[PDB]
């Protein structure tokens, strides 16, 4: 039935495969898990946006689980970033509205991502963005009642402080400050720091507003602008979705 052809990268749980169908030619992407996965199932069927990886269905086999995903022809964001370039301003300009699009969604139905990241963003036929990869998804809200989180996870270059230094903080501020590192990473092809910590000497640098340094030195004053406002400590105080679509660069016309 189905020809594991290609692996095509570790999720958090187990690996996915690139799989060829043997009767159609069928290219798709499928995870393998053998033994949470009633949860990321769950989450998976609630998702219904054009910038959410489109959810096919799953079989087990013993304790064997198979999840089927729309195959991204383009790949991931990560292989469109060159290492200390990244890519053109426009390019990562219609890539960010397209990831605040499905985050705006995702938090719309009170869903957190918690590990977003180029790797987990990949490119459809005519490169639409597409936030993949739901296994440290979450609710953070039901029934219009908020739940704080208290489980560290994701990449730590893209975590933000709040979470490596409180016991409980709000999931939003925490996707907001990973699509800041993304937007970094976009416009630079680098990223900032290791992690957001005080001992961290590139993060220190940074609250200190040394913008003469790398990798804020590749990056045009308007795009910087908004990174000042996403890339702020205090959660409380970082500028959230509803306000980055006021922003200047965000709105500025470009190519
Ligand atoms: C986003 C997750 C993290 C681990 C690897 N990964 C995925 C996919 C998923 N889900 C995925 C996918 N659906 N389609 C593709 N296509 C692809 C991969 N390389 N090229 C050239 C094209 N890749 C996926 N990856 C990496």
């Amino acid at each position: 039935d189905w020809d594991l052809v290609q692996t095509l990268g570790e999720g958090a749980y187990g690996e996915v495969q690139l799989a060829v169908n043997r009767v159609t030619e069928e290219a798709v992407a499928v995870k393998i898990v053998d033994m949470n996965i009633k949860k990321e199932i769950c989450i998976l069927k609630m998702l219904n946006h054009e910038n959410v990886i489109k959810f096919y269905g799953h079989r087990r086999e013993g304790n064997i689980q198979y999840l089927f995903m729309e195959l991204a022809s383009g790949g991931s964001l990560f292989d469109r970033i060159e290492p200390d370039i990244g890519m053109p301003e426009p390019d990562a300009q219609r890539f960010f509205h397209q990831l605040m699009a499905g985050v705006v969604y995702l938090h719309g139905i009170g869903i957190t991502h918690r590990d977003i990241k180029p790797h987990n963003l990949l490119l459809d036929e005519r490169d639409n963005l597409k936030i993949a990869d739901y296994s440290l998804a979450t609710v953070f809200r039901y029934n219009n009642r908020e739940r704080l989180l208290n489980k560290m996870c994701g990449t730590l270059p893209y975590v933000a402080p709040e979470l490596l230094k409180r016991r409980e903080f709000h999931a939003e501020p925490v996707d907001v400050w990973s699509c800041g590192i993304v937007l970094t990473a976009m416009l630079a092809g680098e990223l900032p720091w290791d992690q957001p910590s005080d001992s961290c000497q590139e993060y220190s640098d940074w609250k200190e507003k040394k913008t003469y340094l790398n990798p804020w030195k590749k990056i045009d004053s308007a795009p910087l602008a908004l990174l000042h406002k996403i890339l702020v400590e205090n959660p409380s105080a970082r500028i959230t979705i509803p306000d980055i679509k006021k922003d200047r660069w965000y709105n500025k016309p470009l190519k």
